[PDB]
């Protein structure tokens, strides 16, 4: 099929920021450009010792499992923090530029190791530390682990005295304010019995990022972390919502605007980035497009569609969102409309995200199309969560096909521009221009199409004048990023380029 693609380098630019190429788990051979230490374990942990629990993801068991996973020696098993210092060390010696790092608000903390817990020892008890905001005496490096208590100011104050405040070259760059909060009694029922507020939600999010701001002032906050559609929407059926929803279309609303309205109260912004976790609940087949399974044809493609949800008001995807919450898809123009209504200048986070197939080209071409997305909607940060046990070789591929396409490190561009595909069903199209280097254009082209090629016809509208083109890709049949064939010719900034299906490249223009 034929399919044209027009280019203007100088319409809807927009930069990209840099740490929309994020991970919570590393990759053996792919460039990341952000790193998270988050999710289910964090509510628990305990930074004085480094226990934590696994709440209902494993039997609640209590354990040395951040210890073991961040790869901390057996002499630093009682260091403070020691986890999170292995986890920003590494993210340092790998030149990443961003970690965020999660702080505790559930409001307990692993005091032991002693395995899985019984149903009787739900919080408080002698398995579990009371987490307090602030200590209210002096801080010190060595917290008092035999005391019932642990805080998180002096937490963040232990991680500054390390590595700097935010705004120098070690320093931590963000913090999220714990995980999955809607989801805290069900996911951690042995802390968090009780169904979470939103007014809870709230304080606990105003107060520990009030404790952010006062440690590190540069510093960069994330909330609440919510676990999907159902929390943005009601807060997961909060007990409170009905008496605190007024005229709020949903649960993001009302915390946008009271963080704005705690934000002036307090005389400085106290939330950064609205922080969100998006496990699409797009099916094809059958299936949710999460699965592992890739013998599904239909899930397999419905997975390519399916980060249309993102920012396409012409797709509908087979979902509970799609048929009963229209109001809130697509998720990013209505996410930004919220931010622009109610708390001007926050930035938006997807700090756990997940398309599945990870080790199949679906799943590849679902991830750079994430990527791409993130990059043209303004997405501040983004962090991919590992489902598939590390079988992710296509998902690899997609993060070195922005960053390291060539194996030597060349990455796509930081200023995102128009870039009109005509067929948004079978195809994406990314274009890039490098605000310090005008000799390049980056060109992110996939075919979603599961059988069929596609001739594209690119027609860019620019100042430049392009004479060569190279190709970097992978496809259904190898991940691994192979040098392609160059653009056969380029005149008067057009040309043409026939990808076969299943197939994503990266394309680079040079003038010279
Ligand atoms: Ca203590
Ligand atoms: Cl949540």
């Amino acid at each position: 099929m034929d399919v044209n693609v027009n280019i203007d380098t100088n319409a809807e630019k927009q930069a990209i920021s840099p740490y929309i190429y994020g991970t919570n788990q590393d990759f053996s051979n792919a460039k990341v450009t952000a790193r998270r230490i988050g999710g289910n374990r964090s509510t628990g942990y305990n930074w004085e010792n480094n226990d934590s629990n696994a709440g209902t993801d494993w039997k609640n068991e209590s354990d040395n499992y951040w210890l073991t996973l961040y790869d901390v020696p057996k002499e630093k098993y009682n260091e403070p923090a020691s986890v999170y210092t292995a986890f920003h060390d590494k993210s340092l010696a790998m030149g990443v530029p961003y970690s965020l790092v999660t702080l505790q608000a559930g409001g307990y903390v692993a005091a032991d190791q002693s395995g899985p817990l019984a149903n009787t020892d739900v919080a408080p008890s002698s398995k579990w530390k009371k987490v307090e905001f602030n200590k209210n005496g002096p801080l010190s490096l060595t917290p008092d682990t035999t005391d019932g208590s642990v805080y998180m100011d002096e937490f963040v104050n232990y991680l500054v005295n390390k590595y700097g405040s935010a705004s120098g070259s070690k320093g931590i760059k963000g913090y999220s304010l714990d995980n999955e909060p809607s989801l805290w009694p069900s996911t951690h029922p042995l802390i968090h019995p009780d169904k979470t507020k939103c007014s809870e939600v709230l304080d606990k999010d105003t107060q520990l990022a009030q404790v952010v701001k006062k440690i590190d002032p540069a510093a960069e906050t994330f909330g609440p972390a919510l676990f999907g559609f159902s929390a943005f929407n009601d807060f997961n059926s909060s007990p409170d919502w009905s008496s605190v929803k007024g005229n709020y279309q949903w649960f993001i609303d009302y915390y946008l605007d009271n963080m704005k309205k705690n934000s002036d109260a307090a005389g400085k912004r106290l939330l950064d980035a609205l922080d969100l976790h998006w496990y699409p609940e797009a099916k094809g087949g059958g299936q949710r497009v999460t699965t592992s399974d890739t013998s599904n044809v239909d899930c397999n493609k419905a997975r390519m569609q399916a980060p249309r949800s993102l920012w396409d008001s012409t797709y509908t995807e087979d979902s509970w969102i799609g048929q009963w919450c229209k109001w809130g898809l697509p998720l990013i123009p209505k996410v930004k409309s919220s931010i622009d209504k109610y708390y001007p200048g926050t930035k938006l986070s997807f700090s756990e995200y997940n398309y599945g197939g990870e080790d199949h080209i679906s799943g590849g071409i679902a991830q750079a199309d994430a990527l791409g997305v993130f990059g043209k909607y303004g997405v501040y940060f983004a962090t991919y969560w590992e489902c598939n046990s590390d079988k992710n070789n296509y998902v690899q591929s997609a993060f070195n096909l922005y960053n390291n396409y060539d194996g030597n490190n060349s990455k796509y561009g930081d200023t995102d521009v128009k870039c009109d595909t005509s067929d948004i069903n079978n195809s994406s199209t990314y274009a890039s221009v490098t605000s310090n280097d005008g000799n390049k254009m980056d060109i992110i082209v996939m075919n979603k199409n599961y059988t069929d090629s596609i001739n594209f016809n690119f027609n860019v509208s620019s100042n430049k004048n392009y004479t060569s083109g190279q190709v970097w890709g992978f496809d259904s049949n190898s991940s691994n990023i192979t040098k392609r064939d160059d653009v056969s010719s380029i005149s008067g900034n057009k040309f043409t380029y026939k990808i076969p299906a299943l197939t994503a490249v990266h394309i680079v223009l040079l003038e010279h």
